[PDB]
């Protein structure tokens, strides 16, 4: 059932030493391909990355403005990010044996609804996939852009680790749909 | 397999009148709401149109502002709309028997990110459930929004009508996915 796809699924980001077959990477985004799109333009774009001294700068980039992003937060966000125990660290960007870079073509119409929406499906992927992931999002995407020699007319939305995942931690709750009918 | 389920979804855009159980749909809010977001905020908020002068509002604003779209559209957009032959009339804002409306919550960090996310989710349960929808994005949400009495918390991001498909048009085809290595 769908539904306990989407109830398993949690965020993962430790993963095993051990690489997945890259089939299953293939799988995922052979799927997300499925998805629709604005104009049916299919404005998903994957970098797989898995060169290790590409992946370690990645992680230094995004752990330098993290560290910025650590000592500035405020309120709300801070205090979320401080009971769950996040840190600037981001190990996995390193340690994760790929990482999936999905990027948006700029001059689709509704590109980047489109191409979260594919993500959607992907993560659905990877779990049935056995694979683990987390949407990570760095404060600076351009200089991470800028790593993989990104072309103008793309713009990266998100970082994927992917990976077999290792002892992760619990899913964090879920509410339960609160619907409402015809107007607020 | 998930990519069959993937595969077979396609745009709905003629429904039956035949109302689905209530459950067929929130079932599908459930599976979108399993969803991962930005600091699990669960950003999604959903509201059930049926009410039919409602939803003659709805659609003819809509219409309204796709009429004047049409007038003034160019560039790839209107040739892709001019080849499958669309117009400005939507019908299947009336003859769905429900609208879904799915709402951003506007202060959540990546909240437009996080919902287009869920909505992969939910439409990939409506196929499950046999259920029919469209992405429907009018030119000028914010008279949309001012019909429903919309928050000023929370963006309409689309128009989900949702109905039993009446013998819908053909999948659009799928280019290969695009995946790259290490660096463009
Ligand atoms: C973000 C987004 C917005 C969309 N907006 C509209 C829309 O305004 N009107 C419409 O008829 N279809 C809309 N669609 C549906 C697309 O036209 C459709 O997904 C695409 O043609 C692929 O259809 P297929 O899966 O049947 O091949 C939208 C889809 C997405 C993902
Ligand atoms: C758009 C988006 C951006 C995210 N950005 C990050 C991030 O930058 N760092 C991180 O550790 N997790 C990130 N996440 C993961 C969320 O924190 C996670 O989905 C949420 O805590 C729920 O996790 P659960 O499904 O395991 O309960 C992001 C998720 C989404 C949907
Ligand atoms: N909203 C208009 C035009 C349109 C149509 C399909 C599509 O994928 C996109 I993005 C826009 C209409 O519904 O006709
Ligand atoms: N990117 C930072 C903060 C962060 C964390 C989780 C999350 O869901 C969101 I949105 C942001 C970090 O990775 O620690
Ligand atoms: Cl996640
Ligand atoms: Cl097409
Ligand atoms: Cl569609
Ligand atoms: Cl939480
Ligand atoms: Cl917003
Ligand atoms: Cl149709």
């Amino acid at each position: 059932m769908l539904y306990d796809l989407a109830k398993k699924r949690k965020t993962v980001r430790r993963f095993k030493k051990e690489k997945p077959p890259l089939e299953d990477l293939i799988y995922s985004l052979k799927v997300a391909n499925e998805a629709p799109s604005g104009m049916n333009a299919q404005p998903w774009r994957f970098l797989i990355v898995e060169d290790e001294k590409l992946k370690g700068q990645i992680r230094r980039v995004c752990e330098r403005s993290e560290k910025t992003f650590y000592e500035n937060v405020r309120g709300r966000l801070k205090e979320w990010l401080d009971e769950k125990r996040f840190t600037w660290r981001k190990p996995f960007l390193k340690e994760a044996p790929y990482l999936l870079l999905v990027f948006s073509e700029k001059s689709a119409p509704y590109s980047r609804e489109s191409v979260w929406l594919a993500v959607g499906y992907l993560l659905l992927a990877l779990e049935e996939k056995g694979l683990g992931s987390v949407p990570y999002t760095p404060p600076d995407f351009r200089e991470v852009e800028k790593l993989v020699n990104t072309p103008s007319e793309l713009r990266l939305e998100v970082i994927l680790p992917v990976g077999y995942p290792d002892d992760p931690k619990p899913k964090y709750p879920r509410n339960e749909v609160i619907v409402r009918y015809n107007t607020f």
